[PDB]
């Protein structure tokens, strides 16, 4: 009984499989920097002639802690695998400096951005912006996720910032600094003390600071909003203050965006539910967005 164990993927070596030799990176411009660190651009000669990747790190003035928590979200993309519709790891520079993360480049950037970008030329109907296109992201975006929830992965900030877009109009989610694998706990209670992204979060993580593969479909529905809205910031005229958190707690709801199919609506209100155990399943939602499509 207890000579069986759940593998913590962060206790697991770091596999020198995805060593690169940094004298091979040459960095170019910078993509974001934030609380997650700083992400450039960059080309890694060799790694596959010169492919283009974005490659992750931190400040130079980061804690001890924040360089362990880079080397455990390392080692959390090399338990998780590859997978099309996430940023995937394609290597690392662990020694003769700090901490380098190489992943895929996605030249269109973040879909909140691209969005809002293409918000006056969309049309629901027929390169621009369609209905078509915006299930598709929807699809795309569950399929990651059951992907990351097959693993038993959480990734604690899904929202449109966070999901990219590149060639052929695939989207892969992006940035797993807060990603956690829980097995062995069915959920992840959080310890820190960072700034959260409280317009996405489910209520039981504001409340309790507990997070589940149930929060991370709430944050999904979120998502949808953002999406189907053409990239509308959530709850509009809403401060985040006591009457927003009062008023989530009773039970308000965004209401749908105009161009959202009532399906996807559909969705995104089961996504809501007060009851974790009520809403869907990634699993669930990918096979109800497929059927959408076929329908279409
Ligand atoms: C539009 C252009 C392209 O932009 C980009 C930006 C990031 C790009 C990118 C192309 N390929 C990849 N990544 C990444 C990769 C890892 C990241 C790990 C953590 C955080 C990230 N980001 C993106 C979203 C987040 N909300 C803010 C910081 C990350 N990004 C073409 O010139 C810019």
């Amino acid at each position: 009984g207890n000579n069986y164990s759940y593998i913590d993927p962060t206790q697991l070596p770091y596999d020198h499989k995805w060593e690169f030799p940094r004298n091979r990176l040459s960095f170019g411009k910078t993509l974001g920097a934030g609380a997650f660190g700083k992400v450039v651009e960059a080309t890694a000669q060799g790694l596959i002639a010169a492919m283009t990747v974005a490659v992750k790190m931190l400040k130079p003035s980061a804690h001890s802690t924040e360089r362990e928590a880079l080397m455990s979200e390392l080692k959390v993309l090399s338990y998780l695998g590859n997978h099309e519709n996430i940023v995937n790891l394609l290597g690392a520079c662990t020694h003769g400096g700090p901490t380098l993360v190489i992943t895929e480049y996605c030249c269109y950037g973040d879909l909140l951005n691209f969005l809002r970008r293409k918000r006056d030329e969309f049309v629901p109907y027929k390169d621009f912006l369609t209905l078509e296109h915006l299930l598709s992201f929807s699809y795309q975006v569950a399929k990651g996720m059951a992907f990351l929830a097959s693993k038993n992965c959480i990734h604690r900030d899904l929202a449109a910032r966070n999901i990219l877009l590149t060639h052929g109009n695939i989207t892969k989610i992006c940035d797993f600094g807060l990603a956690r694998d829980i097995k062995n706990d069915s959920n992840y209670v959080d310890k820190g003390n960072a700034r959260l992204p409280v317009k996405w979060m489910a209520p039981e993580s504001i409340f309790n600071s507990v997070y589940t593969f149930e929060s991370d479909v709430w944050s999904y529905g979120i998502f949808l909003w953002e999406l189907f809205s053409l990239g509308s910031s959530p709850y509009p005229g809403m401060p985040v203050d006591s009457k927003f958190y009062k008023m989530i707690k009773e039970g308000f709801r965004m209401s749908s965006p105009e161009y959202a199919p009532a399906e996807m609506y559909d969705i995104m209100k089961t996504c809501w539910d007060a009851d974790p155990d009520k809403r869907p399943t990634f699993k669930q939602i990918v096979q109800d967005i497929e059927k959408q499509i076929s329908e279409s």
